[PDB]
This record gives C-alpha cells, sequence and structure tokens, in this order.
C-alpha cells in the first residue's frame, strides 16, 4: 500500500523499499528534486536557471518540477534540424510552454549555422553524435552565459549517469551531478542524477506531460542504449545496483585558455567547437555550397 | 586467415585482432599462458603447484597446460557430495588424471566431515553457495599447507575476474590474479585470468579434452552468471571490454591471528571455516544426527 495514506499504491520502487499512490508519488518525486538540489547547492531558491529541453520525458519533467520549486525556470531548446523528428520535437516542446506560461529560448541550427546535423555528420567526419553533442554542449552554455545565467540544469537520470560511468570503465578510449561555474562556463546541475528513468517517466505520465515519445534515429547512443540494457539486467534481478553503483563511485575519490575564435573556454588555440564549423564550412566551399568570401563569425563571449 | 601460417583460421578473437587455425591456437594459448606466469612471478620453472581441479572446462585445461609446460602439477579435487553432479564430477576428473599420468589428491567432504553441501547448507543457516566457498578455499589451502606446496593454481578466467570486479561495484555488500603466499596461506595463481571464457573453452575442445558439461543446481552462482551476461552483451558488441575493464581495475591503484581451533590465519578467534562446522556439527546433535560426545577436530597446522 500507499507508504504515506495506506491507499492503493500506484508506483513501486523496490530499490528503495517504497510504494506510493499517485499524488503521493508526484509529491514525494518534487521534494526529493528539491532535497538533491539543496543537498548539492545547485540552486538559489528562486534563482534564474536555464533548463536545456529536448521535449523527452526527462527535460520536460524537470522544466515542471522547477516551476514548481518556484524557481524561473527558462527552457532553452535546440532544434537539430533532423528532419521531421526535430520538428515534432520543437512543437511538442512549445506546447508545454505555452500551455503553462513558461518561457521557452529556441536555437535553430540550420538557421544559425546553415546546416543541420544530418550535413553536418557529412562535413565534418564525425559520426552525428560527435558533431551533435559538440553542437549542443557549446549552445547551450553559451546562451547561459549571453543571457546572464549562472546555472544549467539538463534532464539527465540515474540510468544516463551509471550508463556513462559504465561505459568510461569499458571503454576509456571513447561526469558528476554538479559542475561549478567558472568565467565563461555556466553551472551544470543534473537535480535527476538519482531518480531511474523509469522513475521520471512515471513522473511524467502521472503529470499527464505530453512527451516525444520517439527517439532519434540515434548512431552512437545506441552505446548508452547497450549499457543501459546490461546494467537493468542486473537492476531486474538485483534493485539498488545502479544506485549502489554510482553512488559507491561518487563518495569515493587543468589549464583553460580563451578560444581565438569565439572567446570562450578551451584546451587548445581554438575549441573545437570553431574548428569543427570552420572545417564543414571550408568543405562545403569546397563542394561548393557556400559562397567563397563566406566566414564562420561565431558569436564572441562578453563581457 | 591464421596469422602465423596462413591457412584456414579455426578460432577467431575479435578482442585482439587475431585469427589462428588449431594447431597454432593451442600453441598461442600455451606460449600466453607462461607469458602470464613469467609476468607475474606465478611459479617458477618446474615447480611443485597445486591445481585445483573440478573437472570443468576450465581447471581440467589448466592442469593440461601446467603440465605441458614443464610444472609438477598436482591436482586436488573436492567431493562435494551434491548427489550425481559430483558424482560425475570426481569421475571426469579421474579419467583425465589416469589417462595422463597426473598425481591426483581427492578430499571427499562427506567422508571427511560427514555432511556434504546439501546437508552442510541446512545446518549452518548459510546459502549453499556460502559453505560451499568457504570450505574449497579452507580445505584447497589446508591441503596446500600440508603437503608442502608453496603455491597452488586455481582455473579462474577473464569472465570471472570481470564478472567479480562488476558485482564488487553493483553490490559491495555481498581478487587479483596472484596472492602472495604468507604463515598459514598458500599462494593463489591465476594463469588464465586473462582468457575470455569462450577462449578456455576452445582450448578444451581442440585439445579434446572431456570436461564435465553439466553445471551445478547452483544458488548464488546465479550471481555471477548475471554479471557475465551483462558484461558479455556489452563485449558481443564492443570486442575487448571485459579485456578494458579488468586491465583498467588492475593497473590503477591487516592483522591475521592463528585460529585457536585450527591455526590456520583468521581475524577472529576461531576461523569461519571452524566456526560454521562446530555450529553445524552442535546444531547436527540437536537433531540429533551426531552422537553427544562428538567432536569436530580440525587438522591443526604445522609445523
Ligand atoms: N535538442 C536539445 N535541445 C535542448 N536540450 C537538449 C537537447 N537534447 C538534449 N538536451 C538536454 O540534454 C539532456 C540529455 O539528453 P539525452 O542525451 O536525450 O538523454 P535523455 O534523458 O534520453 N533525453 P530527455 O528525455 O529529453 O532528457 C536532456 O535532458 C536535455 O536536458
Ligand atoms: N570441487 C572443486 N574441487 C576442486 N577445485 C575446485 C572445485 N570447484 C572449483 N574449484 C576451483 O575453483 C575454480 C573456480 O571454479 P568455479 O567457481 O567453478 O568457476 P568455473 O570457471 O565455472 N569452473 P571450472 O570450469 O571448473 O574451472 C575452478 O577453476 C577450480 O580451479
Ligand atoms: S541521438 Fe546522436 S544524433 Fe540524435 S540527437 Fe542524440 S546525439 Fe544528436
Ligand atoms: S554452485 Fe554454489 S554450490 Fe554448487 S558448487 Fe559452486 S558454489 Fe558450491
Ligand atoms: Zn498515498
Ligand atoms: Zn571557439
Ligand atoms: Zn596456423
Ligand atoms: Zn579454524
Amino acid at each position: 500500500v500507499c507508504k504515506v495514506c495506506g491507499q492503493k499504491a500506484q508506483v513501486e520502487m523496490r530499490s528503495r523499499g517504497l510504494a506510493l499512490c499517485r499524488e503521493h508519488y508526484l509529491d514525494w518525486f518534487v521534494k526529493e528534486t528539491e532535497r538533491a538540489i539543496r543537498r548539492h547547492r545547485m540552486l538559489l531558491p528562486g534563482e534564474r536557471v536555464l533548463v536545456a529541453v529536448s521535449g523527452g520525458k526527462d527535460s520536460l519533467a524537470l522544466w515542471d518540477v522547477l516551476s514548481r520549486l518556484g524557481y524561473q525556470a527558462v527552457g532553452l531548446h535546440i532544434e537539430l534540424g533532423i528532419g521531421e523528428y526535430s520538428k515534432r520535437s520543437l512543437e511538442v516542446t512549445q506546447a508545454f510552454a505555452r500551455e503553462r506560461g513558461l518561457e521557452l529560448l529556441v536555437v535553430d541550427l540550420k538557421e544559425a549555422y546553415g546546416f543541420g546535423v544530418p550535413e553536418l555528420a557529412r562535413l565534418s567526419g564525425r559520426v552525428a553524435c560527435s558533431a551533435c553533442g559538440l553542437s549542443k554542449r557549446y549552445i547551450i552554455n553559451q546562451v547561459a552565459v549571453e543571457e546572464g545565467f549562472r546555472v544549467v540544469a539538463t534532464g539527465h537520470n540515474l540510468d544516463d549517469e551509471a550508463a556513462v560511468l559504465f561505459g568510461n570503465l569499458l571503454n576509456p578510449q571513447e561526469q558528476g551531478p554538479v559542475l561549478p561555474e567558472k568565467p565563461g562556463l555556466a553551472a551544470r546541475v543534473k537535480p535527476f542524477y538519482r531518480f531511474s528513468e523509469r522513475e521520471v517517466l512515471s513522473y511524467t505520465l502521472l503529470r499527464g506531460i505530453r512527451y516525444l515519445h520517439e527517439e532519434c534515429p540515434n548512431a552512437k547512443g545506441a552505446k548508452s542504449l547497450l549499457y543501459k540494457e546490461a546494467l537493468n539486467l542486473v537492476e531486474r534481478s538485483m534493485p539498488g545496483a545502479k544506485l549502489r553503483f554510482l553512488d559507491g563511485f561518487l563518495e569515493k575519490i587543468v589549464a583553460l585558455r580563451e578560444c581565438e575564435r569565439c572567446g570562450y573556454p578551451t584546451t587548445g588555440a581554438v575549441c573545437a567547437f570553431c574548428r569543427m564549423w570552420d572545417a564543414v564550412y571550408r568543405r562545403a566551399k569546397k563542394r561548393k555550397l557556400l559562397p567563397e568570401e563566406v566566414s564562420f563569425r561565431p558569436r564572441v563571449k562578453p563581457l
């Protein structure tokens, strides 16, 4: 039965020995999120926070919770130009924001830089996921800094964190719930880092939030899915495995230069982002999808 | 093709980018085993070594290889009294030793202590696997010390080592290829710790060694099977994962008292082995399968 009210439980979490009815699961989820924020000093009460929202279940749920917790949550969605997929992804995110009166920023990849993720993959040589992730992290950071946000919230859940940890162990040759802000670098927090993917999904469905069910025709996100399958196989027979795994690592145990192209932090002369888009533009000219006297002019960092 | 002779390959190891014909796989396996022994100073050339052999594919293969490498390999088999299973397991081991002129020692659990693993589990309260493993490690060590062996070789393979490592990470609340000998403690080496289970099986089949195909009605060895499934799932799509996993850990980063009952090393007053068998005898008396004036008299340690 529901541990709080004694009525019929709607959600059962063996890993925590906890069973809750719909109304108290939603409340538990929201309170536990704030418990995570407070424990790790992720946010200040009512602070402006840039929420990276893709239209999927986690970041839409995160946007909902942070709003309910009274944070000034502004969403940033990035249109990746991956066909009808990215189109629907934008619609869902827009619908969410509209029907809740939340501020939503959009960066359209194709409109800003001329190429979506598909063409970007062909032109950079990198796998689609490499160029895409690189663009996502840079743009989200850039928008945060340019719009005066101190902290960015992403919707990475426990399955995601444990998959990353697992992958690093099996494949070094191929990031913590809180990353502190530095000059040119906004802070990044993961308030959902201890919720399982199943648990975040449960919140989303019970809250009635409509998200983009379908997933990208991913390329090397097929790796994370492999890691998740392996971890969940164990989790199925041994609840709390992912939590034990991630907690165990967490509770146990470099020079940055300004990019001479855009100004943002990097370890080299020019950052991987500018280096990628330069080569993409360069190869587009040789092909020639771009005018010869065109230059990639990245938005230089304040102040 | 076979990387050594150019003829048809019989064994393909994607993880190592290596393909070999039957005759050269057998040779590669044997040479690599010696490479492991030498690298880690596991054995001295021609040294007497106690090989723990269960009749399964790994330890029978290990016994074969160590013999071929000119080591004086004496096998110790422990009869666990698990029905017809343990019976066949003993036969296979005996057959191997006979048809190769190898010295084989046998400890029959029921004959030595009065109870096989099944009854031992009911009487100790511990799961079958707990009492069984405890008995196996103690007896193998005891026989080694009592018979003047410096080093014991076990047939643990890469799948086994990586499963253990994985399990510890997911479940702390539930051991290296070489353990140095100490007073009352023989050395333990795992010369097969880098061969995958599939690779050790391949050696066994190509060498024509007959082993006990069936496995114990295991209890909590069902855990290792779960760990192996998870790891092999990744290995299937990403060769060298288990090796990367295990190597990565290995290449990165207490007071012992004499048991007042048997003399062997322990952290407490009496060791877990004596403590287990005492309680088993004690509870047998209360049941009463043993005479009241009977005492468990463990073989006290030399010198
Ligand atoms: N196109 C995008 N625009 C903005 N933010 C994004 C985008 N894609 C991902 N993010 C952020 O990055 C986080 C990780 O995304 P992802 O790699 O999709 O894992 P996920 O948990 O399966 N996706 P989601 O369910 O949407 O959070 C998401 O929670 C978002 O917060
Ligand atoms: N009954 C036994 N008697 C002697 N030695 C044993 C016995 N059981 C296990 N061992 C040793 O312990 C090692 C690990 O055994 P186990 O837990 O069965 O993993 P395994 O690799 O599946 N078995 P095997 O194929 O026989 O090595 C074996 O290689 C043997 O060397
Ligand atoms: S799946 Fe690969 S490509 Fe599709 S969005 Fe995620 S990263 Fe970019
Ligand atoms: S399976 Fe469990 S019980 Fe059967 S032998 Fe291995 S440990 Fe002892
Ligand atoms: Zn309730
Ligand atoms: Zn740059
Ligand atoms: Zn050959
Ligand atoms: Zn003892």
